[PDB]
């Protein structure tokens, strides 16, 4: 995309901590940038929309190349962050409102480095990543997500010279779902064969998808939470078409370059329904804030080893809370993501181990070694109504069959039109982000 001249781009300042030992950290003066999908797209030498509602203008965008020549994405000024997009920062806390009323629904954002010209790339192997979260106002059907993806640090600017904005304009998004709803891919409008998504007034799908590796630290609302590894072959940003995208709609979910299911550790799905929930007698009380700690263990305990284990623990009101465990007869009580856990649990659930097909923890680790961009988002799910996260999936499945039940939400929950009314004022908060060696962040 070209860059427009109507509004300066002003990312929100967000300090994080880089740590060397427990309680010995230094501030890193980073910032938050809005994903290019949420930006106004208009004519390069005017005010005329190139995209309105869920459609590209066919006169301006008869082809992707013409669209890209004629159109530009514009900046987010400071005033518009809260007023238009529902984003705000107080000290080291970042807040994202779900619906902001001209009416904005959801948000996806990235962490910029201290220069505000590149994404802050995190080399996560043999490191610990930690943050405080509040998901108390997110119920069934919503997801306040924090995760990493194998985006380029410059959003693709060096690879795709028609991308003028780079990381500064939140470009280059890709993930392990190979999404077609990304409006700008490889420096070009994804306007070919663009199709609105029914019941989604703001979104559509273009000819291409954009694939890359994804490490989900946090997919969650107050009812259920998960962390998940998604390797791809290769891991780096890859525009896809046809079978390579692994499109759900053509029966290709397991035929593409990315592991779409991922290998998940989701406490409720692993059959501990009392670990996490909205109340003081759950082990971890989702009505109150808490700290989420993630440790990425290698084979030799060094930065050069292969990724072998994703460990997790929590801190809430000064109380250390170890992760829940897998709880099925004849299955080891795993409390972390490893290749063995993935094989054993997917075996039990009858899920295809595409994680293993894509190179497993080792391949996931190669993405983490090269460095990944931090994503913070809030969203509802127009495909599957978040049932995969917090309900029975498939909805018609027996909840006593291992793998089906992922949370207590009813199978009628999560319809975007309903959650966008009922949960309009939901806000996820991510704060006090800390990064360092294992054992350094609490």
């Amino acid at each position: 995309q070209n860059v427009g001249t109507q509004a300066a781009e002003e990312p929100l300042n967000l300090p994080i901590s880089v740590c060397t030992a427990p309680g010995n950290c230094q501030t890193e003066a980073d910032a938050v940038v809005l994903d290019s999908n949420w930006r106004w797209a208009h004519t390069t030498t005017g005010y005329t929309n190139c995209y309105t509602g869920n459609l590209w203008d066919t006169t301006l965008c008869p082809t992707p190349e013409t669209c890209t020549t004629n159109c530009a994405i514009d900046g987010v000024p400071l005033a518009d962050w809260s007023g238009t997009y529902g984003g705000s920062v107080t000290g080291n806390k970042f807040n994202l409102k779900f619906v902001t009323v001209s009416t904005n629904i959801g948000a996806r954002t990235f962490l910029l480095d201290s220069t505000k010209t590149r994404y802050r790339m995190f080399q996560l192997l043999n490191r610990e990543f930690t943050y405080d979260v509040d998901v108390s106002s997110l119920d069934c059907g919503l997801n306040g997500a924090l995760y990493f993806v194998s985006m380029d640090a410059d959003g693709g600017a060096a690879k795709y010279p028609t991308n003028k904005g780079g990381a500064k304009y939140g470009t280059g998004y890709c993930d392990a779902q190979c999404p077609h709803d990304v409006k700008w891919i490889n420096g070009l409008a994804n306007s070919k064969d663009w199709t609105p998504i029914p019941g989604d007034a703001n979104s559509g799908k273009g000819y291409y998808g954009n694939c890359c590796a994804e490490l989900d630290i946090w997919e969650a609302n107050k009812q259920s939470q998960a962390f998940t590894t998604h390797p791809c072959t290769p891991n780096d940003q890859t525009r896809c078409e046809g079978v390579v995208c692994g499109d759900n709609d053509s029966g290709d979910r397991y035929n593409g370059m990315c592991d779409k299911d991922g290998c998940d550790f989701a406490s409720y799905r692993m059959n501990d329904h009392t670990f996490y929930g909205p109340g003081s007698t759950f082990k971890l009380d989702s009505t109150k804030p808490f700290t989420v700690v993630s440790q990425f263990i290698t084979t030799d305990g060094t930065d050069n080893g292969d990724f072998k284990e994703f460990r997790r623990f929590y801190v809430q009101n000064g109380v250390r809370i170890e992760n829940s465990k897998v709880n099925f007869p004849g299955i080891t009580a795993y409390d972390s993501i490893t290749d063995e856990m993935c094989a054993a649990t997917k075996g039990l659930f009858g899920d295809l181990d595409d994680h293993k097909n894509k190179g497993g923890m080792k391949q996931m680790g190669e993405a983490m070694r090269k460095g990944m961009a931090l994503v913070m988002s809030i969203w509802d799910d127009h495909d599957v109504n978040m049932l995969w996260l917090d309900s029975n999936y498939p909805p018609t499945g027996n909840p006593s069959t291992p793998g089906v039940a992922r949370g207590p939400c009813p199978t009628t929950s999560g319809v975007p039109s309903e959650v966008e009314v009922t949960q309009a004022n939901a806000v996820v908060s991510f704060g006090n982000i800390k990064f360092g060696p294992i054992g350094s962040t609490v």
